[PDB]
C-alpha cells in the first residue's frame, strides 16, 4: 500500500514522462535490452534489432513504447484501484507472450533508470522510493493474476 504522498510523487514523475511518451518508450525498451538481451528474445516483431540506432529508429518499436507506457500510466493513475486495468495485461503476458515475473522486474528497472536520466531534479531518493513501491505493487498484482491463469510467476 501506498501512501497519498507516495502516489503524488509517483504522478507528479509520470506527467513528466507524457510530455514525450514516445521518447521514454523508447529509452526504455533500449536499455531493457542492453542490459538484459534475454527479454529482446520475447520479442518477435523486434529481436531482429541489431543496434542502438536501429532500435532508436524503428517506428514499430517506439509505436509499442507509447501502447506499453500508455497502459501503465493508466494503471499507475488508479492509485491501485487497477484490477479492471491490470486483468487484461496478465492475460495476455501470462498466456500468449510468456512473460516472467523477473522480466517485468528488468523493465522496472530500465523505468527507474530512464527516469532518473532524464528527470532527476524530481526523481530524487523519495520519489525514486516511491515509484519502487508502486512497480512492486504492479508486479505483485500480476503475479497473483498469473497464478490464477495457472501461469508460475
Ligand atoms: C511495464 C510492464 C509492461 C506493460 C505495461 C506492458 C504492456 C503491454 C501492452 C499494452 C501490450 C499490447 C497488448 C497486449 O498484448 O497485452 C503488450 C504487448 C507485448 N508485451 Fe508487454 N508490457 C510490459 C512488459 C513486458 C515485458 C518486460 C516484455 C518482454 C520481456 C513484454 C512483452 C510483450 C510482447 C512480446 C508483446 C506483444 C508485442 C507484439 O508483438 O505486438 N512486455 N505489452
Amino acid at each position: 500500500v501506498l501512501s497519498e504522498g507516495e502516489w503524488q510523487l509517483v504522478l507528479h514523475v509520470w506527467a513528466k514522462v507524457e510530455a514525450d511518451v514516445a521518447g521514454h518508450g523508447q529509452d526504455i525498451h533500449i536499455r531493457l535490452f542492453k542490459s538484459h538481451p534475454e527479454t529482446l528474445e520475447k520479442y518477435d516483431r523486434f529481436k531482429h534489432l541489431k543496434t542502438e540506432a536501429e532500435m532508436k529508429a524503428s517506428e514499430d518499436l517506439k509505436k509499442h513504447g507509447v501502447t506499453v507506457l500508455t497502459a501503465l500510466g493508466a494503471i499507475l493513475k488508479k492509485k491501485g484501484h487497477h484490477e479492471a486495468e491490470l486483468k487484461p495485461l496478465a492475460q495476455s503476458h501470462a498466456t500468449k507472450h510468456k512473460i516472467p515475473i523477473k522480466y517485468l522486474e528488468f523493465i522496472s528497472e530500465a523505468i527507474i533508470h530512464v527516469l532518473h536520466s532524464r528527470h532527476p531534479g524530481d526523481f530524487g531518493a523519495d520519489a525514486q522510493g516511491a515509484m519502487n513501491k508502486a512497480l512492486e505493487l504492479f508486479r505483485k498484482d500480476i503475479a497473483a493474476k498469473y497464478k490464477e491463469l495457472g501461469y508460475q510467476g
